[PDB]
């Protein structure tokens, strides 16, 4: 039935995580035909249990049966590529620390404490936990870097970054966006503000240890907020934008690089629930960004689409 | 992409868990048109968070939008009933003790000590964990009872239990199968063997505190094993069937009431992986049931399909 298939959906995601996390996926590179017997011996997995997992992966369309051999479906080739967006998503969002948060989503909904499912599960915030977990931070950084790679060319095409001399990436993390921007836009002062244990050093990028909820440094022409605002409640988002305005002088701009909810959104609605589970965050309509900005003596000057999900929103002082 | 949609499938299951477990689904019974702001009050969930959940439930086809009101799709009407088989499956299968066990599935595959993901997660077997919490024992019981209520009509339509005078349900738990059977098949000696803290009292059904891995009592005409064999390794399944054979007089029968693996039997392939995660159990082909029976000193006498998933296998002395 439709309902039965929806209820048991999670088993498909868990099986794909096992396929990658156990190292099975490595053996399926370049459309290779794989003997399950030899695969069991290579990976140190019980033959019968591996054969049953392969039968499940065949049923859901990940693998294709070829008698005594199996192959990765050409539609799913990305699972054999560790640097593919899909492989990076599997290694991050299906990891135990993420997975286990979802079973506390109902409790979080009834609590009305503001505490997200992830915090109920782990007893600390997502970024507090990420700072304490080397492997999760590595998987997170790898995905962030891949997203930077995916959008950078379209971003440089639709927005003139050349007009700004001093650019601060607010919550820029490992700074992959400005790294890829500095490859094509030259002779600029690039800075990244985030929370660092050890301040990363990188030629052409100044890294600043700070807190954007308290203060943002003045003297920058462009302030960038990529995938930051959607982590926060309305009041905390307004606080960040108020702190941007306080840092800004006449002529300066804020550029939000954000998913945007739209009437015809499907992927964004799907992603919005993950933001609730991890952050008590949310994806916002343009009209919601309008109000947030207004409250911070800022105003939307322009909006452009990168793709189906991501838009850029230029703010100026109100 | 097909692959990205499979990776993020788990969010559908988690949203359904929130829909049922928070008590939201109640307000959608009998095809009711629901106002989300009004629903926000009756269930005490933040309007914005609830509206975002409902948007997600609309996207995946659980809810249908009717202007400024939402209904539960006819195909998913079972979710509005908190004691439906589907609602009880949702509240057990997607609850933390079971959901979080899937995080240890990869580790379980690489360890090869026969310990299921669930045991690695909780430091004890599924039935030990159930024994350690009276509430968790009881929730599983509500589900098993609804599954028995689901198939008893079809069982009674195709199999004559009237031909047997003394019937023992091996691992029959709270005895719901024999209670329902006793309404239609009267004048029988009914008995249930399981591991009890307090032996159930229910009219003149003989509830026996025992261990089917050690001994099965003699003097029954029919020995029933419903949804027992799939909980066990080949070795433990043979042990159970051998303990039946050791107790069986001439003319006595064993009736297996079990899911059976068949080509692209979706529900059974899906359940096979769940049985690995919970029990280091498995779903089996008819040929596999025949080998287990032959090793135990039993022969298959009759095979009948109850529905697309469930079959009955009658066994006699070899
Ligand atoms: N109070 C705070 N002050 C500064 N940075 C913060 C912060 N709270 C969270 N952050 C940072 O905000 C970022 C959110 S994730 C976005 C990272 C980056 N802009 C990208 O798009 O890839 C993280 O790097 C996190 O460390
Ligand atoms: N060693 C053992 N001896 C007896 N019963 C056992 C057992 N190990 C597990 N069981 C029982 O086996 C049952 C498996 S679940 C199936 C229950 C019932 N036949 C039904 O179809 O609804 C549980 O009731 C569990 O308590
Ligand atoms: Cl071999
Ligand atoms: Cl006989
Ligand atoms: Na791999
Ligand atoms: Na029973």
């Amino acid at each position: 039935s439709m309902l039965a298939e929806l209820i048991t959906s999670y088993r498909k995601s868990a099986a794909i995580y096992a396929f990658v996390d156990t190292g099975l996926s490595i053996h399926f590179r370049n459309g290779a035909y794989v003997d399950i017997d030899e695969l069991s011996r290579q990976c140190g997995i019980d033959y019968s249990r591996l054969d049953r997992l392969c039968d499940f992966l065949i049923e859901i369309g990940i693998l294709v049966n070829h008698g005594h051999k199996v192959t990765l479906s050409e539609e799913c080739s990305a699972l054999a590529d560790p640097e593919s967006m899909e492989s990076l998503m599997v290694k991050l969002e299906l990891s135990p620390d993420y997975w286990n948060a979802w079973s506390m989503y109902p409790r979080s909904l009834l609590e009305n404490d503001g505490k997200p499912a992830f915090e109920i599960t782990h007893g600390k915030s997502f970024f507090e936990h990420l700072a304490s977990n080397k492997l999760l931070k590595s998987n997170f950084d790898s995905l962030m870097s891949k997203v930077s790679d995916k959008i950078i060319e379209k971003l440089l095409d639709i927005y003139d970054f050349g007009q700004y001399n001093r650019i601060l990436d607010i919550g820029g993390g490992e700074g992959s966006l400005l790294v890829k921007m500095s490859e094509k836009v030259k002779g600029k002062h690039y800075a990244v503000l985030d929370r660092y244990d050890e301040i990363p050093v990188l030629e052409n990028i100044d890294f600043i240890n700070g807190d954007f909820l308290k203060v943002i440094p003045s003297g920058y022409d462009l302030y960038i907020l990529k995938d930051v605002i959607h982590d926060w409640s309305d009041n905390n988002a307004i606080l960040i934008l108020e702190n941007c305005r306080k840092a800004m002088d006449n002529g300066s701009a804020v550029l939000l690089i954000s998913m945007m909810k739209k009437p015809q959104s499907k992927m964004v609605i799907y992603f919005d629930i993950l933001m609730d589970v991890l952050f008590s965050g949310k994806e916002r309509y343009l009209t919601e960004f309008e109000r947030l900005a207004n409250q911070a003596g800022l105003v939307i000057q322009d909006v452009k689409d990168i793709d189906e999900s991501y838009s850029i929103i230029q703010l100026g002082i109100k």
